[PDB]
């Protein structure tokens, strides 16, 4: 279920979220992996059950966390699903896990594992996607060093380093915005679909044709009853893209 670096940084901010962090601090060393946590953390006595949720306690593993109504806080140290034991530490509240040489207990995991600007690229892609879905959480990410960003409401413009002219549509259930900067050397189309990131390279061609070639497009939507590579009623949706394009 893991397999790559990018997906342990998945299950530690989606976890993050899960625990109402406001503040999500990720970073990686192409090794180690490392997600600080603003949330309200785990119960000391649930900190040695909850990795016995992560397995991806193997590889070389280390949590710890202090619940918000807890003055204490707990560390859990584990080696390739093996506990080397636990202590108590002063820490503010939340979670942080360490991982630190994943699959060196397992290679041909570890030879599956693709180049550092490879995976180094799969973890900023989807940091970028964690913010674009949540303008109201903090992210930062750390390679060499760092990329942040704070509480916001467009948010579009801080993770592209650009400026953008939003636009509008809203018929029947649907209620789409978007975020376009018209140059940038570079097509970026991104989409939105309820609060979840869509690849589909359809969308992004029609988003091409509809918008300009060389463009960066943001396309948040709404629509509530759909199924989730998806799956919608795609006529009018298309359409309202066709129409707010024509601002």
């Amino acid at each position: 279920v893991i397999e790559s670096p990018v997906d342990v940084v998945k299950e530690l901010v989606e976890n993050s979220l899960d625990a109402k962090a406001t503040k999500v601090e990720v970073e990686i060393v192409k090794r180690l992996i490392r997600v600080k946590d603003n949330g309200t953390g785990i119960h000391p006595e649930d900190v040695e059950k909850v990795v016995l949720y992560s397995i991806s306690s193997v590889s070389k593993f280390k949590l710890r966390s202090r619940f918000f109504q807890e003055k204490e806080g707990k560390e859990i140290e584990v080696e390739a699903g093996n506990i080397l034991g636990t202590r108590r530490v002063g820490m503010p509240v939340g979670t942080e896990v360490e991982v630190r040489d994943l699959f060196f207990n397992l290679p041909v995991r570890r030879k599956f594992l693709k180049k550092e600007d490879t995976e180094r690229r799969k973890v900023l892609e989807l940091i970028k996607e964690y913010a674009l879905t949540n303008p109201e959480v903090e992210f930062t990410l750390f390679s060499e060093g760092r990329l942040k960003k704070s509480s916001l409401k467009e948010r579009v413009e801080e993770v592209f380093q650009t400026k953008t002219e939003e636009l509008y549509a809203e018929r029947e259930g649907i209620t789409l915005r978007a975020f376009v900067s018209r140059n940038q050397r570079q097509g970026k189309y991104y989409v939105f679909i309820n609060k979840r990131p869509i690849q589909n390279k359809n969308l992004k061609e029609f988003l091409r044709k509809v918008f300009g070639y060389k463009t960066l497009v943001v396309l948040y939507a709404e629509l509530p009853p759909f199924m989730v590579v998806n799956i919608l009623k795609e006529r009018k949706f298309l359409e309202l893209v066709r129409e707010l394009a024509g601002k």
